[PDB]
């Protein structure tokens, strides 16, 4: 009696906040603020998929440490904290709610784009084979460039992470924000602690499974100390191999986080699927099941899906809502678009990233032959 | 240090449900349903204004005997419940958060528009002086036609009343409404057993506070043992005499209602102010004040309320949300409007009610130079 047969457009209760569909944003870079701050360009493209079941913002650099791609936003500054404000205020004038997605990408980055040349910080000193970042060269130029190789963090020199990361929960809830979300995918930096094949540290945060989740569990209790775990949100991608990070236990440690969060109560377990419509490895059968009877709390997956696929995770009760990413960009309105089958805007890859409106602003909500924008 | 600073666009917890912004949809009869069941046209026009931190529908007829206006909405048969679910589906695709209003005319009706020319009912066999409804008549035309005597509604008879309201709740919650609210203000039915001047019963329904509230609190009853009472409002005016309705003891009941409806844990009540910019009296000086104590759950207040006014009662700590009605009408994006202090489309009362779409779903969207309907 518990399990209903929930809709793409049925109000779900997602920790103490309540959504009013399972249409969620996926958080994406988009680089549209040349200094890291949010303008009105950010209040206009947010608040144009406010109808989003859940908005999760693009991945913000909780200091100058953990940014990797230039024209990021921030959360570590009162102009910044104050630029979202604003932007945290349109989305809800429009009746979305918005999560910050707390970033740090570690060993994916380059002493250009660190600040004052700083080299890039990881659990191990692994450099991130092929992987590269965001640079603006000194000539003004910006584009791909090859990560450098990182130092391994000092013993001493996590809690100083930890505390970032709660200084930017603080700056986010003082800025209006519905939700945190720890980015702990996509092999970020705290990714980089939990993979095997980037975590090889010796003291208390390595070796084992309980010692790579230390790292982030400590981000994620310092973040819901200021949210309350109830507002609390991570994002995980327990057998993806991204930027050269490998793994041998993906899923003794998927069990154990969600066996911690659980406890914990955090609102959800954000996955972003290794799926690949065009190659990668898959989930291991009966993985969607195990997080589902491991994690009580909210589950939403995210990777190439549509709305049928959507409803069928749904209809599996194997998670409770499903993000969009490229069909949220090209598409403001997507759980309309759903509602009614309509057909969908063709995303453009090449304005995903940098830029100003174009690619980013201007792409057409649907016309029901009502709407007017005298 | 509970009382922070909200402001028109600081989320709100409703009860178990979680709001956007505090700029409320108010309920409000358009009679755009030929037949009392909703179609597209409501699912466009409800959808348009999606954005409200929550949006209470329009008056809805639990009954064909509850019916004193032609072409509103009904609630007590599958086409209109079906009906309704489409709306409701239209709104949570938007973002937006939808509260059905149970609607009871009472003795505010007439033989042509009630059901198989039967007399309408009331607590008393008062006639409503001067009062009008709207009504069809023979020759297929409509318009505003005296409201006839009621007859006295039997002891007996009431608990079937109750059953109505409580059917009617049933197919809401089928029909995914967030929200319902008990309609019980401006001289209808549940208001007509509350007022002195309307109640002249002498059986347990009548004759003192906790009789003319015995009614009323059992329809809120009813209603709130299926949506609980978490999600459950009511729609109250104390010091309003309309529809020839008078009262001796509007403080005492507002108080009364106020001490039964926090025990019951309502989710909210819904004050529309006997004020008006021409006329009427006014609230007795710290009746606000009064009511914020003897209630802890949301206050709303309606009632030629801007942007100015609305959140000077959020300062003073007497109101969590404010809802509007006419600039909702004319505005579909009125808390954007109110964000950016932007001017306002200016109503038009010629077509507030019947008709089609113009006057319905014809009213602009502000045109920020970015979004596109293509
Ligand atoms: C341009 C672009 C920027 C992205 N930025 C982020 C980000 O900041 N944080 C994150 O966790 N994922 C990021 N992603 C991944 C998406 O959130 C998402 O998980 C992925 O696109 C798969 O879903 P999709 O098929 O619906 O797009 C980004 C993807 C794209 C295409
Ligand atoms: C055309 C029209 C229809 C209305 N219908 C309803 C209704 O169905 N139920 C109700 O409780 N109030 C109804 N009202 C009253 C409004 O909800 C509101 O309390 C009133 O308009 C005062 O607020 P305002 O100054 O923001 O319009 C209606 C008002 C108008 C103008």
């Amino acid at each position: 009696t518990s399990f209903s047969n929930p809709g793409l457009f049925t109000p779900l209760q997602l920790g103490s906040l309540s959504l009013p569909n399972r249409v969620i944003m996926a958080p994406l870079t988009r680089s549209r603020t040349p200094d890291s701050v949010p303008g009105r360009l950010q209040q206009i493209y947010y608040g144009q998929r406010a109808s989003a079941g859940l908005i999760i913002s693009e991945a913000t650099n909780i200091s100058p440490t953990a940014r990797g791609y230039v024209y990021t936003p921030g959360i570590w500054t009162d102009a910044q904290e104050a630029g979202w404000k604003g932007v945290v205020e349109a989305v809800h004038a429009k009746g979305g709610r918005i999560a910050l997605q707390l970033w740090h990408v570690g060993r994916v980055s380059h002493e250009l784009v660190q600040p004052d040349g700083q080299q890039p910080v990881a659990p191990s000193a692994l450099k991130a084979e092929g992987a590269e970042c965001f640079v603006e060269f000194e000539d003004g130029t910006a584009g791909l460039h090859p990560t450098s190789t990182p130092r391994a963090l000092e013993t001493d020199g996590i809690p100083g992470i930890v505390e970032d990361y709660r200084q930017a929960a603080q700056r986010a809830k003082r800025a209006g924000f519905d939700m945190v979300e720890v980015h702990a995918a996509n092999a970020c930096l705290p990714n980089q602690f939990l993979a095997t094949g980037t975590n090889r540290r010796t003291d208390q945060y390595g070796g084992s499974i309980e010692n790579r989740a230390r790292f982030p569990l400590e981000v994620v209790d310092a973040v819901a100390e200021v949210f309350g775990p109830e507002r609390v949100g991570i994002r995980l991608t327990p057998f993806l191999e991204l930027f050269g990070l490998t793994d041998d236990e993906p899923e003794a440690m998927a069990f154990y986080l969600a066996g911690e969060l659980d406890r914990r109560g955090l609102a959800y377990l954000h996955f972003n699927e290794p799926d690949w419509i065009g190659g990668d490895i898959t989930y291991p059968e009966g993985f969607r099941e195990q997080m589902r009877q491991r994690f009580k709390g909210g589950l939403i997956y995210c990777g190439n899906y549509d709305a049928g696929r959507a409803q069928a995770r749904l209809d599996d009760n194997t998670a409770d809502a499903v993000a969009f990413g490229r069909p949220f960009i090209a598409n403001p309105d997507l759980p309309e678009r759903f509602r009614l089958g309509a057909a969908l805007n063709e995303p453009d890859p090449s304005t995903f990233y940098g830029g100003a409106e174009v690619g980013y602003t201007d792409y057409p909500f649907l016309d029901n032959g009502h709407d007017r924008l005298g």
